[PDB]
């Protein structure tokens, strides 16, 4: 319960995986209700590489839009993309260079619990969230888990401090 803001308003909201993939964490909630024995958290399924970010639009125009710490069920990175609507990260995931794709990074270590935040590739993001303002119908993006690791449970977190 710490107050991030001077003890104002706080909107943290966390964010979904793409439809498949969420397929296995909403799953997750119905894991603790039936067998939620050897049913980790994670999601155990080999999949390409692409989860969703959707959420509701904060509307409040009063938005902080500061924290996305992300994480996944297991010490390690995940690499976000920002497309446009043309581009479905259910349909596709991280593509090449010739979209516009501002690279930005989050890597959780709990044996480090260090943070290494890509922003330069984050600022050129941070244009894109005024274009939310244009998408302020929804929050919806592109994620990859690196193929090759397992991230494809990447369960999001972001701490906003409303005003």
């Amino acid at each position: 319960m710490a107050e991030d803001g001077p003890q104002k308003q706080q909107l943290d909201m966390p964010l979904v995986l793409d439809q498949d993939l969420t397929k296995q964490m909403r799953l997750r909630v119905e894991s603790l209700k039936q067998r939620g024995e050897k049913k980790q958290d994670g999601e155990k399924l080999l999949r390409p590489a692409e989860s969703v970010y959707r959420l509701d639009f904060i509307q409040q125009q009063k938005l902080q839009f500061d924290h996305w710490n992300v994480v996944l069920d297991k010490p390690g990175k995940v690499t976000i993309t920002g497309t446009s609507q043309n581009w479905t990260p259910d349909l596709t995931n991280l593509m090449t260079r010739q979209l516009l794709d501002p690279a930005a990074i989050f890597w959780r270590k709990e044996d480090s619990d260090a943070m290494d935040w890509n922003e330069a590739d984050a600022l050129e993001f941070g244009e894109r969230l005024s274009d939310l303002a244009k998408i302020r119908k929804v929050m919806y993006f592109l994620i990859t888990f690196g193929e090759g690791v397992e991230p494809a449970n990447l369960k999001a977190s972001v701490v906003f401090n409303q005003l």
